[PDB]
């Protein structure tokens, strides 16, 4: 009977106060919250942020909401949450979170007998992580979504994962292109500000970077690069000329290698692990030639000498580049 | 008489309950859908979404609305629909849609004698579609738009598709560039989560990106620019500047081609066929390009032996190219 | 007499319904619209679609609004405007569009003795024009805006051009940076949809585009360049290594100049008539830079065939040149 | 007394008809304009468009608000904006305005006692600057913001800037990284449309833009350039591989100034003093290339007229070349 | 008792005027300004503005809102803001700010037994911060936050910091990986204009560039390329083509990387002290490469005086470029 039902809602809406929280003035209103992970959309470096879309969901308990003599629960449009009193729950670290709202406002009221009170939402967030990228692109974020109330405290109201370690949901679905989810952890807590205690909840991603794009795309141009210059220790013994082409060539096409890549590595101003690896490249060229140099300086005086030095360098570059490849690889793994 | 259709009007509003769905409590209301789908925007790899705007219309039938006297459809203002009681339908997997409200809201409201309602609107809607880009650019995607009620459960509404196979409309005339709608789907079924069961329409849209310029234009130099690091090695020593010169044009072109087409391509992480191929055909004419080196170097201690290496790589280096890249076409292809 | 104006307004405003249209019921309200273009704010090739503001403006006649006894046309607050019905009118082909709120909104009633409505809107619209960049930048576009009612069919609504040919005016005084406007049309019909019958008006530009910064910035570089390779035929053949300087070096410069333009063009799927020229400019650098390595390879064995085959390039590769350029600018012009 | 103030500020407000202008039926009324630049955010000549924000103030006289016994200036919440009659101003020339909102609504009303409405905002506007960039980065700019009434006429409203030339502050506090306000200058008249005439206010400043980084980044590389191409004048002939590695690579490094310069710079699609700056560097180190051919060419037959077309070339490329410079920067000074 | 509060609320906001500011007519208000800084998320240098979030509360005393018999602080729901009066407190300085809305406004209202008000939101703000980068990238920046009352004069409202010195907290938990905050500063103040004295707070950060990226990407690349120059100098005057070869490489290599830089670098239109280094960098190889020419030119003649110019240059360049390099980082540190 629609009419009856109308008579119920008129019923608990009347003389209901939707500026005060239930039991006010006592206990605190405990809130359960789950999260279904629809998707993860993107990880920025750049702006060192995550964009993460969810159906959050808050279960509560409002004893002026109780109805009796209906055998149902009522969901009702999500206009009736506009006329009701819900968390002040907000996401301690996002720059730019909004309810999705097509064709209708993404949001679920839910009313039941005992007073109790399902309110879910879809909400697309762009929360901010630090990302220590010192060991990048071999590195290793951990980033979190943090939940707070924000008026009131853990004297009028308190934060809990409902359902347990199984809370958050459609984690493993998440198909990231470039990170994978190792591990996901939910947390609970009390934090202390100068109003007061506050409930924490935080959702904690530690996500992994791929590294097969790096290495068959940055290192070994780099790694071909080097090599091409170790060529010209093998080029005659008088080639004044071609040599010097040769190492001309290679320095030239370092540089292009390293401004292109640079350009099309994120804009961050600080050094990283593959800024160390290409510097170190481009000193092992600018070695190589500075050999040339040296070697056809001495070579008209003590041309026995100099070809000598050709010789041990064939060995030296080789070994020392092989060697600052293995510290560079031991130390960033 | 519009004083007549007015005072019919009032009356049917009177005592309305937006809160409360059609049939309330009892059978769901079967809410029948149509897509005319105005264009497709564009299919974006970078971000894996798709821009689609359409003529988005839902039918259904709610007896507190039905009218007698007037043997005429009530087209109203799109104003009356904030009055009554809309299904909350949602697209699941949008990451940003809006309605269209120029010079109005693009919005239709259409009332039956019978109580049949007919609402439209126009949505523009982004659309995420995880892409595999594991055969780029000869790959077939497979991008769907999902619809879903968001509070009600099939106890409480059901989504069928108002036309069978033609419910969706539009579709041959979308103009896409880059591809070309090979097969519209529509699917109709019901989804678990644990609030219950859910109804589910789905229109998924299979494209085949066309070969054309990728064809033309990507794999041709790449093929060129091997051939021409084969008939370096049909060189005698005194033309050998002339092999220099195709040795060096060769490295320095397909690190140019290397970087441009890693710039100006759709920047995913992971890698792709293409990318091999690149790689496999830089590997191989930086081989060549040692095989140089070594045959110059050694050229004076034993010619014989150098002429006998050159010979063999002229046999070997097209056959070694050619099974490769017929293991790399047969593994994508 | 300020008071019995507001009298007058209020009598007109009181029991009116803006749900219904007017003449409800019975002949179609003919709708007069009037468009004052502003400017094109600009024409993206790469999104396809172009900027308009403009004034809109739509003339109608309710008679429920019709009053007497105040000669003067009344000009109401905007604010008004939301007491009124006025027509569902949207663009067909636009993509995002707003109307202007600053200070108020840009929005216009005014009122006539017969009842007359003239409503105004300052509307900035990014309406999609699919273009055909075959041949750019030589091409000549067509970008139409669709004007069409959404909820109101041929028998409730019927669109017209007020003033024939003169009801769009500010063409003249659009100032396109790279276009040109050649003529624009105005059309009036009407469109069957399975809903019926609706009107619609078509305001098309035919938009021109000015070659001369193409014409300076990349057609005569690459001309030049290519003519620069052609130093190398009068350069003595006994100096391998400037020829061989002369043609690696424009080989990397045309590379280079490929590489930026094409990254400073869209990424349409098919060729465009710069991408041929500059492709064919390469061609002619790459097939001199061969015709080197042919000739120092063949120098030896029969020098008086390599120097007639110099003698023979120095003509072939102007004629060749002069024959394809004359063949390009005709083909596309 | 809080309570009269109340009663003196309803009895205000009771009756009143926001729909009507003040004394609607009579004299037009006169409104005053302040403006006080806080900023001027950034100019683009991508875009062609400049971002402006100001305090924007306006002063009329509504004898309905006159009230009596209180000797005060009442400053009245921002609220109570959208409960009195404003005027429709508009800016003729935006993009995209809007005013600030945080905390609250950036919005001032002030009445006076005698009835006089002081109306402030604070409006951050993209207004639409068509600039003349054939002295590009010489060139000197005309930025114009226009201010006009919307709906009502001369008839109903005028126009008047509040206190003369000195309407307009904060112009002297600008900092423009780029430009220097050289002037600025107040214009009010009436402008003739087809439904009447109307008011119109326009705020110009005349914009010089610096060229001092354009002097160090831009042309200093192409001079020295140039200058370093004749280097290969006073190189022996015979040297071949020296001088035809530096005309062609100074040919190379002037096309990789060119189009960096030409990405760094805005994209125009016309013709700029730079460009053509550029293209005559261009021309001279590609005429000092052609030369050295021509020498190369005649030198073994003739050495002394390769000698003196050598000393001719000596003498006549830097003289050429300063005769270009003085009249290019005569021309564009 | 829920309901004896609802009581209580009602009668505190039973004639309740928004529009009046507490003790109307009378002594100042007084408000007290704290501000819980989250995250400074950018600092850009080419629009010259940072982002800022920030919890900003605001203190003052309301009689009108001053209720007894109950001894608790109400924490209302944030709604409850729209019903009462708050200052017009607004950010001078801003560009774009706005209150985060998920998963509802950030908002917080505390009423306390005496009347006191505590009203809490969550900003995000992008500030205006001129900037002198004539230091860059070595500069020291300061970023301000102005706060004002838009519309109230000192005569009407009054602020001061909360707390002292300690009225802004999280200064030193702000992550800036490209800055790092030097120190912040509080003052309050009174500026005035046309209509009167308005109250001011500033809260100022002192921001300290650090230059290890820079140095090792930026200066090193241009010391090493200065370095090979020199290299150049070492090959015997004879070898036309290595030395020529080697001093234009030099030059190009600095022209591409100089390019590269200012295309990643920011693109701000004044001079910086970056381009003054790299500037003096493609003076010294220019120099390098005229020497090598004047030495080239007069070898045969003086082949004495050549030997003394190099090996007189050999010292003199590594020592001209110590000289400049002691002098250019004694001046900017
Ligand atoms: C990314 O980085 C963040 C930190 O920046 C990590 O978050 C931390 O996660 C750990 C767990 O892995 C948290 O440690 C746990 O804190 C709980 C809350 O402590 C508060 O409340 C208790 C009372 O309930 C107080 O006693 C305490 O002082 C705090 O006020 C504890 O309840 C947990 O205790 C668990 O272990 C102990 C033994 O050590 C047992 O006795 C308990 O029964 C229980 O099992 C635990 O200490 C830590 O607080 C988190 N920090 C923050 C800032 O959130 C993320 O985990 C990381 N990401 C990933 C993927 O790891
Ligand atoms: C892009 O990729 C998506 C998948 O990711 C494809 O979507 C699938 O489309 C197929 C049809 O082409 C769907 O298969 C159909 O499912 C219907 C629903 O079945 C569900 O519900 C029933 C109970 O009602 C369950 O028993 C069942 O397990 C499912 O949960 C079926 O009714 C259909 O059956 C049809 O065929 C059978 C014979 O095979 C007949 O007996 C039936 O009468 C009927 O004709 C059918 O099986 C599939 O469910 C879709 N997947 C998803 C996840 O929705 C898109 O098609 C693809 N894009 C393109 C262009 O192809
Ligand atoms: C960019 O491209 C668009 C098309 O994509 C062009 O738009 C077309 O413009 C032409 C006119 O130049 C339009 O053709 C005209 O259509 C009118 C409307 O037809 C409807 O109404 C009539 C009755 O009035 C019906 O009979 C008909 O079935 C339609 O329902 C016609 O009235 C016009 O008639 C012309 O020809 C007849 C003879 O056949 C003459 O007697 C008339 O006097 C008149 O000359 C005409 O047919 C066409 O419809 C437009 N296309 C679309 C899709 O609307 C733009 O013009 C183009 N841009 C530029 C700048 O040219
Ligand atoms: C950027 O470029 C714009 C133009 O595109 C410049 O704007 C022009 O500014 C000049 C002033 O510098 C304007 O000229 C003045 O117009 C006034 C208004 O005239 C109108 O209204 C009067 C009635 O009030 C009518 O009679 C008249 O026909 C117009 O309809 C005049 O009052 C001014 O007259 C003054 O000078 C004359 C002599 O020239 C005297 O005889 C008068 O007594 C009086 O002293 C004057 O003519 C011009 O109108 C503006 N253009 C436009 C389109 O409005 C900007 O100045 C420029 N930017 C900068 C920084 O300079
Ligand atoms: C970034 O740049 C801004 C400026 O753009 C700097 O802001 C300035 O900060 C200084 C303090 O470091 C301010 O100077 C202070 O002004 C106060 C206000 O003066 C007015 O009001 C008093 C009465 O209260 C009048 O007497 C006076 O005439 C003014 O009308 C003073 O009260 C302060 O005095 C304090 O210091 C002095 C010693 O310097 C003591 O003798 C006093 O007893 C007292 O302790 C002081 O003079 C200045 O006004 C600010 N400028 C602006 C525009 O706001 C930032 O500091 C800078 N960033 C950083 C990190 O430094
Ligand atoms: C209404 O809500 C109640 C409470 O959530 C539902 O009761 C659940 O019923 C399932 C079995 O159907 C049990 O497994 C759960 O444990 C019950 N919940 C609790 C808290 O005991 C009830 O099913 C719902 N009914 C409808 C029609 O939605
Ligand atoms: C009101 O709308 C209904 C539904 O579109 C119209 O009924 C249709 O009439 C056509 C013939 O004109 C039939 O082919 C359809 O099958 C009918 N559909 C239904 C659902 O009945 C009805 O004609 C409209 N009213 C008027 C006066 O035209
Ligand atoms: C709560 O206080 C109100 C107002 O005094 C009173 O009417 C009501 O009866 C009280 N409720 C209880 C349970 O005492
Ligand atoms: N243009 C009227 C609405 C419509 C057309 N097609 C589908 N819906």
């Amino acid at each position: 009977n629609m009419s009856f039902v109308k008579e119920t809602v008129d019923k608990l809406l009347k003389g209901y106060d939707i500026r005060l929280r239930p039991d006010f003035g006592g206990p605190p209103v405990c809130v359960g919250m789950n999260i279904d992970i629809a998707s993860i959309d993107m990880v920025s470096e750049v702006n060192m942020d995550y964009t993460l879309t969810m159906y959050f969901q808050q279960y509560w308990r409002d004893k002026r909401l109780a109805y009796s003599g209906i055998p149902l629960n009522l969901t009702l449009d999500n206009r009736v949450a506009d006329q009701l009193w819900v968390p002040d729950t907000y996401f301690l670290n996002d720059k730019k979170s909004f309810v999705h709202g097509v064709t209708v406002k993404n949001r679920m009221i839910r009313l039941h007998p005992d007073g109790t009170v399902l309110y879910g939402l879809r909400i697309t967030t762009t929360a901010a992580c630090m990302m220590d990228l010192r060991r990048y692109p071999l590195d290793e974020q951990n980033c979190t979504l943090e939940i707070e109330s924000y008026g009131y405290t853990t004297d009028d109201i308190e934060f809990y994962w409902r359902g347990g370690d199984k809370a958050v949901t459609g984690v493993e679905r998440i198909e990231l292109p470039q990170f994978s989810i190792v591990e996901h952890r939910l947390v609970s807590r009390n934090v202390v500000f100068a109003t007061g205690a506050y409930p924490r909840l935080s959702l904690s991603f530690r996500l992994k970077r791929n590294i097969g794009y790096f290495i068959l795309q940055t290192y070994m141009p780099s790694i071909l690069i080097t090599i091409l210059s170790w060529v010209s220790f093998w080029i005659n013994y008088d080639a004044s000329a071609a040599r010097v082409a040769l190492g001309i060539t290679t320095v030239l096409t370092m540089t292009t290698i390293n401004t292109h890549l640079r350009e099309t590595l994120p804009k961050i101003p600080y050094v990283k692990a593959i800024d160390m690896y290409l510097m170190g490249c481009f000193v092992f060229v600018f070695l190589a030639l500075l050999e040339y140099a040296f070697v056809n300086y001495i070579f008209f005086s003590q041309p026995a000498r100099a070809a000598a030095i050709d010789r041990w360098s064939r060995i030296v570059f080789p070994f020392t580049f092989s060697l600052f490849n293995l510290v560079y690889w031991l130390y960033y793994v």
